[PDB]
């Protein structure tokens, strides 16, 4: 273990470095392949609610990313956020719940009481991002997510020169609790921000 100047010079390189070692190079393929096209696998577990057996092709890679995202576990909880489209909601809101660059806050009232306090699934597996030294909120909808230490997860470097973080991909299957819903009041927009925690 090297002395870490500077701690962390992006959240996550630790934690990035530690999975890959464990992963196995058929593994690591497997990731990078996944993370290349993710839409097909994504799609079908979502279609299907988890459950394999319709693609035998495609269940077995899932199988195998299942397990190369078993190989590490959260030592300290962290936050990661999404940012997101008004589509996250579902045809009721996506185009009701904003209406020029503000939100609508009696539409607002009733999605809040539909998702606030409940748990839910994301069937397909979770892509999220690490804050490092930006937070990208340019959308309207920005989810934080607190992924409990213990938990699996993945990590992928989607890092640039001028843009990019580390990314967690958690596994799918993922359950969490939406713990909190309100606006966030920006100089020149509106907000929605979703707090949840993943149930491990």
């Amino acid at each position: 273990e090297n002395l870490y100047f500077q701690g962390s010079h992006m959240v996550g390189e630790k934690e990035y470095k530690a999975w890959e070692k464990k992963l196995r190079a058929n593994e690591k393929e497997l990731v990078k392949e996944y993370t290349a096209n993710a839409k097909p696998f994504n799609t079908y577990l979502r279609a299907n609610e988890g459950k394999l057996g319709f693609k035998p092709e495609i269940d077995k890679k899932i199988l195998k990313l299942d397990e190369a995202l078993k190989k590490s576990k959260l030592s300290e909880t962290v936050q990661v956020y999404r940012g997101d489209d008004t589509s996250i909601f579902g045809k009721e809101f996506q185009n009701s719940i904003y209406q020029g660059n503000k939100v609508n806050r009696e539409l607002f009232r009733k999605l809040r009481d539909e998702y606030q306090g409940k748990i839910r699934t994301e069937y397909g597996y979770l892509s999220t991002s690490i804050v490092s030294n930006q937070q990208f909120a340019m959308r309207p909808v920005l989810t934080t997510l607190k992924v409990p230490k213990g938990a699996h997860a993945g990590y992928v470097d989607k890092i640039s020169q001028y843009k990019g973080q580390y990314e967690l991909l958690l596994p799918r299957n993922t359950k969490y609790k939406i713990d909190k819903m309100y606006i966030i009041v920006n100089k020149g927009s509106e907000t929605i921000k979703i707090e949840a925690t993943v149930q491990p």
